[PDB]
C-alpha cells in the first residue's frame, strides 16, 4: 500500500478540491453494489455520520472470512490491503476503517488505521442476517481544503448507479442534518 | 513496510517499556559507524532535540543518491523503504523522518512520515562536505508510556561502541539541558 500513500492523488483523485474524498466514497459503493447484485433483497445504505465518516452496507453474501491459501490471512484483509482502482486504497488513505461481515451465522469484525489492520479479522457473535458493512474515516492528513462530504455531491452519483443497477435499492442518510433518499428503478 | 507497521514489536522491540524507543537510535548508529569507518576523519554526532527527536549525522561518503535501475527511485529511498534490523524499520515507526545526503558537491533533502516519502529525494544546494544525517521523530502511535530519550542510555552504549570503533569520534550531545560527551578511542 506504500505506492498509494505516495501519491494518493494518482489513485484517488485530486486530495485538495474535494474530488478524491468523494471518490473514497464511490469506491466503496462500486464493491456494496456487486455484493447487493448477487443477494436476495439487493439494498444498499450509504451514511454520512456527524464526526465526518461514511458507511456502506449492503445485504449480500457478505465477502468471504476463510484464509487465503498464499497471503495467509483471511480473504477479507487481502481485499482490504492488496492492490475500479480497489478499496485498499480507500483503507490506505483512512486514518480509521472498521469492517463487519455477517457470513454463514456469524459476525466478523476488523480494524484499520491507515491501512493496517490492528488485529486479524475475529468472530464477535452469532448472527441470522447476511452481508458486508465498511465504515470509514478520511485520513486529515492526505485529504485537505475539502475536508466535508456533501450531501449533493454523493446523491448525484448514486442517483446515476440507481439507474445502470436498475435491481437494487440505494438509500442515502445524512446524520448532520437529518436529509435522506431512497433512489431505486 | 506495512510487515513492520502490522507488528512493530517483532521487528523493533518492546514499544512501551522504552527498550525499544532506544533500539531506534541504536539502530541509526549503527548505520552511522558504518559509513564512517569508510572514512579518514571518522565522526559521528547523536543530538538529541528539545522536541524529543534524534539525529545522527556522519561525515563519511554520503549513502548512494542515484536511481536504483529496478526499484526507479533513488538508492537512498530503496534504502529507507525496504526491509541489524535495517534503517526501514526506524522510519516505519517515526511519524516523521528527516534525510540530508551531502554526496558530489550536492545536498540532498527527503522527508518521511510513518515511512512514507513526501517527495522524491532532491537536490537542494551544494556543498564542500561529505556525509549522511537522520533526524526521525518516534511515532507516538507505536511508542507508549516511555516516550522520551535518557541520556544516559545513549551516552553508556556508545561508550562501549566507541571501543570497538577506532579512529571513530563519536559525540554525544542533549539540546534539553546542554549535557554533552565525547567518546573518542584511537587504539591500534
Ligand atoms: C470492501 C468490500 O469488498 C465491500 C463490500 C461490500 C460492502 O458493502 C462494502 O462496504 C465493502
Ligand atoms: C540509514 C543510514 O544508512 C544512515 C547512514 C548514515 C547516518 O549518519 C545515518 O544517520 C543513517
Ligand atoms: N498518522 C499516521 N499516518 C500514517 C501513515 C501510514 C501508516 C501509519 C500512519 N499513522
Amino acid at each position: 500500500l506504500d505506492a498509494v500513500r505516495k501519491r494518493p492523488g494518482m489513485y484517488i483523485g485530486d486530495t485538495d478540491d474535494g474530488t478524491g474524498l468523494h471518490h473514497m466514497v464511490f469506491e466503496v459503493v462500486d464493491n456494496a453494489i456487486d455484493e447487493a447484485l448477487a443477494g436476495h433483497c439487493k439494498e444498499i445504505i450509504v451514511t454520512i455520520h456527524a464526526d465526518n465518516s461514511v458507511s456502506v452496507q449492503d445485504d449480500g453474501r457478505g465477502i468471504p472470512t476463510g484464509i487465503h491459501p498464499e497471503e495467509g490471512v483471511s480473504a477479507a484483509e487481502v481485499i482490504m490491503t492488496v492492490l475500479g482502482v480497489g478499496v485498499s486504497v480507500v483503507n490506505a488513505l483512512s486514518q480509521k476503517l472498521e469492517l463487519v461481515i455477517q457470513r454463514e451465522g456469524k459476525i466478523h469484525r476488523q480494524i484499520y488505521e491507515h491501512g493496517v489492520p490492528q488485529a486479524p479479522l475475529a468472530v464477535t457473535g452469532e448472527t441470522e442476517k447476511t452481508g458486508t458493512m465498511v465504515r470509514f474515516w478520511p485520513s486529515l492528513e492526505t485529504f485537505t481544503n475539502v475536508t466535508e462530504f456533501e450531501y449533493e455531491i454523493l446523491a448525484k452519483r448514486l442517483r446515476e448507479l440507481s439507474f445502470l443497477n436498475s435491481g437494487v435499492s440505494i438509500r442515502l442518510r445524512d446524520k448532520r442534518d437529518g436529509k435522506e433518499d431512497h433512489f431505486h428503478y
